[PDB]
């Protein structure tokens, strides 16, 4: 009478962590820190 | 019915940035900081 699923086994609780693991690595880049940002309205935008 | 010029597209508002935008090296000397500056009157200074 072990830990088998059949002996006994069917009474030890399910433990499960919700919090969700990302495994994506993703990007890191600065070029909005130094770029320069205009809102478009329509679709072109001419100088 | 969607962007093209003949589809409806002749109603977007054409927009333009009036600024204008120097596309010029230029050249910053520093000769001025440090010369000697006199006002003439004629045509030839003299000493």
């Amino acid at each position: 009478m072990g830990l088998t699923k059949a002996d006994g086994g069917y009474l030890v609780p399910f433990q499960l962590d919700p919090t969700v693991i990302i495994t994506s690595n993703g990007s890191l880049n600065d070029i909005r820190r130094f770029a320069r940002q205009v809102v478009a309205t329509g679709d072109v935008w001419h100088g």
